[PDB]
This record gives C-alpha cells, sequence and structure tokens, in this order.
C-alpha cells in the first residue's frame, strides 16, 4: 500500500506487483526514498487525468533514475481511478512521473507492442481518496512556459507512507 499525503488530504493506493513487476519496484523505490516528497500535481485536466511526480513547487524537475520497461501488455486498463506511468513518446521511456485516470480513457490502453500500440502502464489503482483526487482535478490552471494545465495554486505531495508484507 502507498499513501500520498498531499496538501489536500490522502490519496490511498493499491499497487498490482504481479501485474506490473518492474513498474511497482521502480515506482515504491521513488516512494521509499522520499522522492515524490515535496512534489507536485503539476498537469491537471478536469475529465481526463491528474499527473504528478516529477516537479517541486516553482516547476523545478528532479533528476530520475534511467526509465523502465513498458508493462502495458498487463493486460490492466485505465479505468477511472488507476494510476498508469507517464511516458515520453518512446515505449520504454516513464520515469518517475504517473498520472490518476479521472475517466475511463480507453485510448490510453495497450493495443501492440508498436509506437502507436504501446499505449500506458497501469500499476495500481485508489482505493480510497477518490474524493481528494476529484478536488485536485476541478483547481484553476494555466501556463507555466511549455507547460499547459498547471494548477495556479501548488497541489503538493508532502509525504507518502509505504506499507508492504
Amino acid at each position: 500500500m502507498v499513501t500520498f499525503h498531499t496538501n489536500h488530504g490522502d490519496i490511498v493506493i493499491k499497487t498490482f506487483d504481479d501485474k506490473a513487476p518492474e513498474t511497482v519496484k521502480n515506482f515504491l523505490d521513488y516512494c521509499r526514498e522520499g522522492f515524490y516528497n515535496n512534489t507536485i500535481f503539476h498537469r491537471v485536466i478536469n475529465g481526463f487525468m491528474i499527473q504528478g511526480g516529477g516537479f517541486e513547487p516553482g516547476m523545478k524537475q528532479k533528476a530520475t533514475k534511467e526509465p523502465i520497461k513498458n508493462e502495458a501488455n498487463n493486460g490492466l486498463k485505465n479505468t477511472r481511478g488507476t494510476l498508469a506511468m507517464a511516458r515520453t513518446q518512446a515505449p520504454h521511456s516513464a520515469t518517475a512521473q504517473f498520472f490518476i485516470n479521472v475517466v475511463d480513457n480507453d485510448f490510453l490502453n495497450f493495443s501492440g507492442e508498436s509506437l502507436q500500440g504501446w499505449g500506458y502502464c497501469v500499476f495500481a489503482e485508489v482505493v480510497d481518496g477518490m474524493d481528494v483526487v476529484d478536488k485536485i482535478k476541478g483547481v484553476a490552471t494555466g501556463r507555466s512556459g511549455m507547460h499547459q494545465d498547471v494548477p495556479k495554486e501548488d497541489v503538493i505531495i508532502e509525504s507518502v507512507t509505504v506499507s508492504e508484507h
């Protein structure tokens, strides 16, 4: 279990370790090491998703570890409340950034091991705190340089709690 302690409340997450083993290992390593502490949700698009795990207040992008294999061929779907890894164009480019689907986003789902089909790897889901996710998704946003949909007031992950068996 992972809990993001945000300045708007707790987001409580169950991870799908066996379905996305490299992804969950990467995520938990960042959690346990404090990487997500003092990071923001820097991209909030109502009716789509909320994204974080990369920037400190002031839009300061942190150094990450090397990227991970895309495990989206695990059959898990980007339904409302799931977490998936953000990434750039290359399939195996995810590092620390993740997003929470706020509606079902079928168009993000894996359809093939290809540039257009690889999709976005689901590795966890919110089990409590969707009210907090729903508060975040409705905040006022604007531009920061190249970035769009940046909350005008910082939505901050202050700390995390990891519990494992």
